[PDB]
């Protein structure tokens, strides 16, 4: 089968590599630096597996800019660009599907469009109307960056929609879709879901708010061992030898980051519009809170410090452990906060080149210096090449990962 | 050992049992009901377990009104008296566990008290002052209702406190009783932590806080599934085959109830005065929040009926699948919200002789006229026996259990 694959990113790019196996890919994006990454046998973000299978699997998996020429020679088209949350209007910008949908439809009139990425609620559905058509269809992705075609080849699900009044096409086409996606996998018993288009719509919007509610719950438990002067390892290990909440994903952090969490919950807030709930809200303020008690903390510790400079060193800005990117990383925000100050900010982190032209902070990649310059050593995630200054670090991380 | 229990509920009376069969136990109570079914090996309360133990197995249990024959005769005393969250105040009165610890002092001066009702966090330090005395510990109980002895023969956990500058003698103590639990239990690998009081009550608050986060999440979920007409079922199914969420405690309801959660997460908010946070009091409000939703739209379910009265059938007032009590039941606050109205209440709850005599319900357990007379069935978990009158069932029950 012909598949074309709107984006490269994570998303894109695992998904794309997937389906290559047995399947003839065409990856389109609109980054030339990616397009000849692809076709030359490299990804370009960081994952283990994508890495290898580029390089030692036989995929017949291309990449190209020339979209109208991928997508109408396709069979079917998973769409898997880009959908920030837009502070200003309050909603997901859905403008980068919207414009590969236009573009499908107008240079196919028979392949099934899949959307992999995360939309609103009721989105389908308005694209149908929008265009006329019942050729769009969902099927969220549950994969976590630098583990993105692992989480494929080991899903805990498959889920793709469909309506009960949809063509035979289209019918066939999401059930077809779903089972290459469990073929491809390398797990052995998938289970796969096919259910209307909101309802998957909001199992991705639910289960990452989820997520986000763990993280928030654990940090705000934090906040309170913290302040309270507790043992807080000692709390999170006591509560979470419950089963039914677990030893997993409760690992305290300055806030939850990434790409994802952060839009998600906003996205699934707004979906409510005015229908009743108070957690939904909570969850997103809860990151804001976390964020402004963990600054505060590190303000105190400073003043505390007789130095005639107050100098905060920022060990890392990935989002989490073993991250390649710094998307909606929360020590970011403490940053900020402690900007409003009068705080020289010096920034550790070897995956950059140069800060923004006009940022205050600056950027010392020499460790050695960075211990020499911080007074104190702010870091989301601990890491053993500080132990020669471990009594001024200061972080909340316990069970080192995640 | 002698041991002496304070309490014969749920919590005081699996552990009595738990404890008898290779120690000499007293259980103590302020009810003579209760201590007669007792010393009779009979249970005051439904509960497989302890009704099995009390008939087949060899206990030495013994029970008593008599207090101070039987603290002065300990060598451990457990206390597991009532501690209600009181609504003036904005905390747990704890007046029945401080009057037992008081009384225990005057007339035993080297047996250890170890709480396990569940108390305000910084209740064992400020216990220890007033009484000055560090003879005084926490350790949690877990247990759910309905399987009170069967969660202490396989419990998830043990946690004991004691602290660091305690005599040896209350150290001592505090990991022998972790031990005899240990040792009590059928389970084999159950681990056991000894920590903080302080770290320990928070445990137990913390551990049904996110028990109470995760069903208002699911009612949530569930509210803004109902009211964008979408099949709820297929959403929280699809959330929880991500093993970081599971498909366990997930069953959407009017609300959670029983004697904990609700009072739990008022005081861990108390608990929290003004630490920074949002989820905490969120994970309140929440309840009502989703109490008042459903009342209402049994409500427009009913004003859309023509019949002369409108007759609101609430088929059970237990809180719980197998349940055999009703503190905090959910259902309870909708059955209040609907009264604020002209709705005639009928309540068909066998395990209840007579409504308090002012209640303007109306108790009808003869389930034939139940159902004949009710317009609208209301009910937390849906039954069998409500086959025949389905279609004017309202429940958002979806997996039959919790
Ligand atoms: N990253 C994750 O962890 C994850 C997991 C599951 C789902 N998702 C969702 O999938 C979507 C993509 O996420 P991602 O992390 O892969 O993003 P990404 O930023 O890594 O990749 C997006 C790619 O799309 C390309 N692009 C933008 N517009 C294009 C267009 N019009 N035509 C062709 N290519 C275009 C960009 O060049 C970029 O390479 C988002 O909705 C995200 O929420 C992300
Ligand atoms: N019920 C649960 O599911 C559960 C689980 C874990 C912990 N807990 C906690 O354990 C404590 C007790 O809960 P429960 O469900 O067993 O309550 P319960 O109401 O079933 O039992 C309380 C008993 O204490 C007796 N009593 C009151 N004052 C007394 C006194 N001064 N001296 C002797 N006896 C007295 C009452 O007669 C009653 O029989 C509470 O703090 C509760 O929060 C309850
Ligand atoms: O215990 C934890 C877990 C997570 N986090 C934080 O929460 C954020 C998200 O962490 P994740 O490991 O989920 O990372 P990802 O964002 O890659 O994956 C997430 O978003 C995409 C979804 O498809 C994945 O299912 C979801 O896990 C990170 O900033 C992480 O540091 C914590 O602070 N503590
Ligand atoms: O999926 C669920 C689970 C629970 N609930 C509700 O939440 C309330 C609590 O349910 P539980 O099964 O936890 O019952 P219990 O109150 O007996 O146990 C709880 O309190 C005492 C603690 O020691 C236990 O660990 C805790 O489970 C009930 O009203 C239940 O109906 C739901 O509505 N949905």
């Amino acid at each position: 089968m012909k598949i074309a694959v709107a984006g490269s990113g994570y998303v894109g790019l695992s998904l794309g590599v997937l389906l290559s196996l047995q399947n003839e890919v065409t990856i389109v994006d609109i980054l030339p630096s990616k397009v000849d990454k692809i076709n030359n046998g490299l990804s370009p973000i960081q994952d283990e597996y994508i890495e290898y299978y580029l390089k030692s699997k036989q995929l017949s998996i291309k990449a190209t800019l020339d979209s109208k020429a991928a997508y109408k020679e396709a069979e079917l088209v998973i769409i898997a660009t880009p959908t920030n949350y837009n502070s200003r209007i309050n909603y997901f910008d859905t403008q980068h599907v919207e414009t590969v949908i236009k573009e499908v439809l107008s240079v196919n009139s028979h392949a099934t469009l899949i959307i992999k990425s995360t939309i609103p609620i009721g989105f389908i559905t308005e694209m149908r109307q929008k265009f006329q058509t019942d050729r769009i269809i969902f099927s969220p992705e549950f994969l976590r960056e630098s583990k993105a075609l692992y989480d494929n080849l080991y899903p805990s699900r498959i889920i793709v929609s469909c309506e009960e009044n949809d063509s035979p096409k289209v019918k066939a086409d999401a059930e077809k879709f779903a089972l290459l996606l469990k073929s491809a996998a390398k797990k052995n018993n998938v289970p796969v879901l096919i259910m209307g288009a909101s309802e998957a719509e909001a199992v991705k919007l639910f289960a990452n708010t989820y997520l986000a509610l763990r993280v928030a719950y654990f940090n705000e438990l934090d906040t309170y061992a913290e302040s309270r002067k507790l043992n807080s390892h000692m709390i999170i290990q006591g509560i979470s030898y419950d089963d039914r909440i677990g030893m997993h994903y409760n690992n305290p952090s300055f806030g939850y980051g990434g790409y994802c969490l952060p839009k998600d919950t906003k996205q699934l807030l707004a979906n409510y519009n005015n229908i009743p709930q108070t957690l939904i809200e909570a969850i997103v303020s809860s990151n804001n809170v976390r964020k402004s008690y963990i600054a505060k903390q590190i303000i105190n510790v400073l003043k505390e410090q007789e130095s005639p400079v107050k100098v905060v060193g920022v060990y890392r800005l990935i989002m989490k452990s073993n991250s390649d990117n710094f998307r909606e990383s929360a020590i970011k925000d403490v940053i900020d906060i402690l900007k409003s100050k009068d705080i020289k900010i010096i920034i550790y982190e070897p995956m950059l080149n140069k800060l923004e032209s006009e940022d205050q902070s600056v950027l010392v990649n020499d460790l050695e210096n960075f211990k020499k310059q911080a007074n104190i050593i702010v870091t989301n995630r601990y890491d053993n090449e500080l132990q020669d200054v471990k009594n001024k670090v200061y972080s909340r991380d316990i069970f080192g990962r995640d």
